[PDB]
């Protein structure tokens, strides 16, 4: 299999606090329009109250050919599903995109990898018309082959197999 968003599995008993820290974007499936290009690094935090938030850094290619290092902020609201959040985001720079997107943690082991996903528009059939997904790593060097195998499985389960591209890290930001 099913490609309906509602049938997708998410991370069981997702732990916000164990998820905190630095996450390096290894690969990504882009959505329609503008997006972060490369050199993406995210820092997740959780306050005493259990409110998760994050800050992201990354290179954005302005429609005008400007390359900017974007500094982004996102706040997450919890839902009835511990692994599915509503994320409000904005940039430090007023010209960076602002919005609200679903943010689901598909899978993670907290120590090595993470698979994230967001459907910004649903088709009439329940499938996703415009999505994005990131594969994160704790270590910028990546994962082992064993983890690589888990990640591929998750990508397939999301109906996004073969749609990701490797993201370069050259500390542009
Ligand atoms: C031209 C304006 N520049 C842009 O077009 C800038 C854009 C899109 C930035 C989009 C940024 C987005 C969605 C960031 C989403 C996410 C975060 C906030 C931080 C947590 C994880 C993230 C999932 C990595």
């Amino acid at each position: 299999r099913d490609c309906r968003v509602s049938s997708f599995r998410v991370k069981e008993n997702f732990d916000k606090a164990r998820f905190a820290g630095t996450w390096y974007a290894m690969a990504k499936k882009d959505p329609e329009g503008l997006f972060l290009q490369d050199n993406i690094v995210a820092e997740f935090s959780v306050d005493e109250n259990g409110h998760m938030s994050a800050t992201a850094k990354g290179r954005v290619r302005l429609l005008n050919n400007w390359d900017v290092c974007a500094d982004m902020v996102g706040t997450f609201t919890d839902t009835e599903d511990p692994a599915k959040f509503k994320m409000k985001y904005w940039g430090v720079a007023s010209f960076l995109q602002k919005g609200n997107d679903d943010h689901w943690i598909i899978d993670t082991d907290y120590e090595t990898f993470a698979v994230q996903y967001s459907c910004r528009l649903l088709n009439l059939d329940g499938t996703c018309a415009d999505s994005y997904s990131f594969v994160f790593a704790r270590d910028p060097s990546g994962f082992s082959p064993e983890v690589q195998k888990i990640v591929r499985q998750r990508q397939e389960e999301l109906c996004l197999a073969r749609q990701y591209r490797l993201i370069p890290h050259n500390g542009y930001c």
